[PDB]
C-alpha cells in the first residue's frame, strides 16, 4: 500500500499538510473548507490502510485516489491522462482576491478561538497562489508563521512584534515560490538532463571538496525530489527529500564543511539550511583544467567513449574553481566546450582544433561581467528606485506588448538586483545578480506564457534556458511596435490614491510611467521627467483636498 507508506514516514500532521497543498495546488478556486474535508477524508482512509495494508482499495495509487476525491474534462479522462490536465491547469496568475492582512487583534482571535483551521487557511492560500511552491519548504513556512502568532499574540506591542516578522516571511515566501518555479520550469520545458547539469555546476559550486561520484550521487536524488514536488507527487517529494537531508549529513565529512551547523537541527530546519549553504572553501593546489580537457591526447577519446561522463566532468572541474562565474555562465562555457569538440574530433588534427578553446570562453566571461559592473555602478548612483524606473524604461521599450502589471512586477524585481547584489565583492556579484536575473526573467517567462502577446519574449524563453539574460540584454527597443493612444481609464481617481504608503505610491507612479512610455514610445529621458512631474504635481495638488473627486475630475479632465 503506497498511501500507508507514505503516511508511515511523514507522520500524520504533516501527511495531513501536504496532502492539504496538494489540494490546494490542483484546484485553486475550490472554498478552502471543501479541500479540509477531502483532505479529512483521506487521511481517515489512509489509518484504514495502515491498519489493514489489504484493506479495500489500499492497492490504489496516490495519483488515482487523490484524482478521484479531486473529481468529487480533467475528470472525464483516467490516469494518467487524468493527472497531466490538473497540472495543465495549473495558473500561475490565479484570479483570486487580495490577500491583505485584517487587524492584528482580529486575528490572533482566531489563531487561538481555533489554531489548526488558521494554518491550514495559510498553507491554503500560499498554495493556490503558488500552484508550484515547493512543498517541503512551505511546511517549513508553516513554522516560522505559527510561530510568530504564539510569540507575538501575547506580548506588549504585538502589531509591532507580528507585522515586521509577517513582512520578512511574505518576501522569503516570494523568493522562495520565484525559485522553484525555475526549477520546475526548467525540467519541464527544457527537459531533467538540463535540470542536471544546471545542479551539477551549482553543487559544485557549493562543495568543490566533493568528489565528482558524490555530487552527481546527489544530483540524481535532488532531480527526482524536484520531478516529483514539480509533478505534484509532493507526499514522496516530501518523503525522498527528507532521505537526501538524512543522507547528506550522514556523508556530511565528504561533502562540505559547512553542513555541521545545518545537521544539528530538526528536521525541516535542517534541509532549509542545506539548502541555503553557503559555498565550502576551495581546494589549494588544484591540477589545472586545461591538462585534462585541453593538453591531453585522450580529449576525444573521452568524449566518444563518454560524452555524457566527460562533458559532466568538465561541468564539474569548471564550476567547482569558479565560485566567481554565474552557474548560468559556466553552462554557457560547458556548451561551448562541447560545440568546439562536436566539430574538432571530426577534424584532421583534432588536438590543434579544440586547442585554444579556453579563447572562445574569454568573450562570454567578460559579457556578464561588464554588465553587472555598469548596473552596479548605476544603482550606487540612482538608488534602489529610481534605478527600476531607469530598468522599467529600458525594458519595456524592449517588450511593449507586455502588459503593465507584469511590466512594473518584472522591473521591479529586476531593479533588486542591485540592492541584493552590489553590496558584495566582484567575486561574489555574478553568481548573485545573474542567478537571480534567472529566476527574475522566469516569472515573466511563466507569465507571458499564459497569454503571449510578444514574439520576442516568446523566442527568448523557448530558445534556452541559458541564454535567456544575453538574449533579454541583447534586445533593442521594438521599432514595429506601435503607440497606444490615450486612456484616461488608468488614471480614474480613486479615494485611496491620496492615502498611499511609500512603497503604494512608488507602484502608482510606476504603472503611469510605463503607461506613459507604451503611449510615447519616443519620449526623451528629460520629456518623460517633465510629464511625469507635471502629473505628480497634479495627483499632489488634487490630494491637498476640498472636494478630491472634483479636483481630479474638475483639473483632470482639463489635462485628458
Ligand atoms: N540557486 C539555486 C542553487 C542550488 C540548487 C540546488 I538543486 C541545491 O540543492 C538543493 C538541495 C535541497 I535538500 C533542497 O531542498 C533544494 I530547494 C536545493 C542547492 I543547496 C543550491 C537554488 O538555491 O535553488
Ligand atoms: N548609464 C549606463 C547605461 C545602462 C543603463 C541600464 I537601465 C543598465 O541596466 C540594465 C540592466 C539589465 I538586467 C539589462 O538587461 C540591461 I540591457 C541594462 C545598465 I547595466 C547600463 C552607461 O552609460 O554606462
Ligand atoms: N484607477 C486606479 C487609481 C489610480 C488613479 C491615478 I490619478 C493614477 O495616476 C497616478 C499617477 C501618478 I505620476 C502618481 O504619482 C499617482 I499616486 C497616481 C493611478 I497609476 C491609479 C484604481 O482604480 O485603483
Ligand atoms: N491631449 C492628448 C492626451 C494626453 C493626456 C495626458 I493625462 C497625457 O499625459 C500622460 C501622463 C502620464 I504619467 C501617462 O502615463 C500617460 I498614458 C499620459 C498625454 I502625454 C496626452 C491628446 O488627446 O492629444
Amino acid at each position: 500500500s503506497e498511501v500507508a507508506h507514505r503516511f508511515k514516514d511523514l507522520g500524520e500532521e504533516n501527511f495531513k499538510a501536504l496532502v492539504l497543498i496538494a489540494f490546494a495546488q490542483y484546484l485553486q478556486q475550490c472554498p478552502f473548507e471543501d479541500h479540509v474535508k477531502l483532505v479529512n477524508e483521506v487521511t481517515e482512509f489512509a489509518k484504514t490502510c495502515v491498519a489493514d495494508e489489504s484493506a479495500e482499495n489500499c492497492d490504489k495509487s496516490l495519483h488515482t485516489l487523490f484524482g478521484d476525491k479531486l473529481c468529487t474534462d480533467c475528470c472525464a479522462k483516467q490516469e494518467p491522462e487524468r493527472n497531466e490536465c490538473f497540472l495543465q491547469h495549473k495558473d500561475d496568475n490565479p484570479n483570486l482576491p487580495r490577500l491583505v492582512r485584517p487587524e492584528v487583534d482580529v486575528m490572533c482571535t482566531a489563531f487561538h478561538d481555533n489554531e489548526e483551521t488558521f494554518l491550514k487557511k495559510y498553507l491554503y492560500e500560499i498554495a493556490r497562489r503558488h500552484p508550484y511552491f515547493y512543498a517541503p519548504e512551505l511546511l517549513f513556512f508553516a513554522k516560522r508563521y505559527k510561530a510568530a502568532f504564539t510569540e507575538c499574540c501575547q506580548a506588549a506591542d504585538k502589531a509591532a512584534c507580528l507585522l515586521p516578522k509577517l513582512d520578512e516571511l511574505r518576501d522569503e515566501g516570494k523568493a522562495s515560490s520565484a525559485k522553484q518555479r525555475l526549477k520546475c520550469a526548467s525540467l519541464q520545458k527544457f527537459g531533467e538532463r538540463a535540470f542536471k547539469a544546471w545542479a551539477v555546476a551549482h553543487l559544485s559550486q557549493r562543495f568543490p571538496k566533493a568528489e565528482f561520484a558524490e555530487v552527481s550521487k546527489l544530483v540524481t536524488d535532488l532531480t527526482k525530489v524536484h520531478t516529483e514536488c514539480c509533478h505534484g507527487d509532493l507526499l514522496e517529494c516530501a518523503d525522498d527529500r527528507a532521505d537526501l537531508a538524512k543522507y547528506i549529513c550522514e556523508n556530511q565529512d565528504s561533502i562540505s564543511s559547512k553542513l555541521k551547523e545545518c545537521c544539528e537541527k530538526p528536521l525541516l530546519e535542517k534541509s532549509h539550511c542545506i539548502a541555503e549553504v553557503e559555498n565550502d572553501e576551495m581546494p589549494a593546489d588544484l591540477p589545472s583544467l586545461a591538462a585534462d580537457f585541453v593538453e591531453s591526447k585522450d580529449v576525444c577519446k573521452n568524449y566518444a567513449e563518454a560524452k555524457d561522463v566527460f562533458l559532466g566532468m568538465f561541468l564539474y572541474e569548471y564550476a567547482r574553481r569558479h565560485p566567481d562565474y554565474s552557474v548560468v555562465l559556466l553552462l554557457r562555457l560547458a556548451k561551448t566546450y562541447e560545440t568546439t569538440l562536436e566539430k574538432c574530433c571530426a577534424a584532421a588534427d583534432p588536438h590543434e582544433c579544440y586547442a585554444k578553446v579556453f579563447d572562445e570562453f574569454k568573450p562570454l566571461v567578460e559579457e556578464p561581467q561588464n554588465l553587472i559592473k555598469q548596473n552596479c555602478e548605476l544603482f550606487e548612483q540612482l538608488g534602489e528606485y529610481k534605478f527600476q524606473n531607469a530598468l522599467l524604461v529600458r525594458y519595456t521599450k524592449k517588450v511593449p506588448q507586455v502588459s503593465t502589471p507584469t511590466l512594473v512586477e518584472v522591473s521591479r524585481n529586476l531593479g533588486k538586483v542591485g540592492s541584493k547584489c552590489c553590496k558584495h565583492p566582484e567575486a561574489k556579484r555574478m553568481p548573485c545578480a545573474e542567478d537571480y536575473l534567472s529566476v527574475v526573467l522566469n516569472q515573466l517567462c511563466v507569465l507571458h506564457e499564459k497569454t503571449p502577446v510578444s514574439d520576442r519574449v516568446t523566442k527568448c524563453c523557448t530558445e534556452s534556458l541559458v541564454n535567456r539574460r544575453p538574449c533579454f540584454s541583447a534586445l533593442e527597443v521594438d521599432e514595429t511596435y506601435v503607440p497606444k493612444e490615450f486612456n484616461a481609464e488608468t488614471f480614474t481617481f480613486h479615494a485611496d490614491i491620496c492615502t498611499l504608503s511609500e512603497k503604494e505610491r512608488q507602484i502608482k507612479k510606476q504603472t503611469a510611467l510605463v503607461e506613459l512610455v507604451k503611449h510615447k514610445p519616443k519620449a526623451t529621458k528629460e520629456q518623460l521627467k517633465a510629464v511625469m512631474d507635471d502629473f505628480a504635481a497634479f495627483v499632489e495638488k488634487c490630494c491637498k483636498a476640498d472636494d478630491k473627486e472634483t479636483c481630479f475630475a474638475e483639473e483632470g479632465k482639463k489635462l485628458v
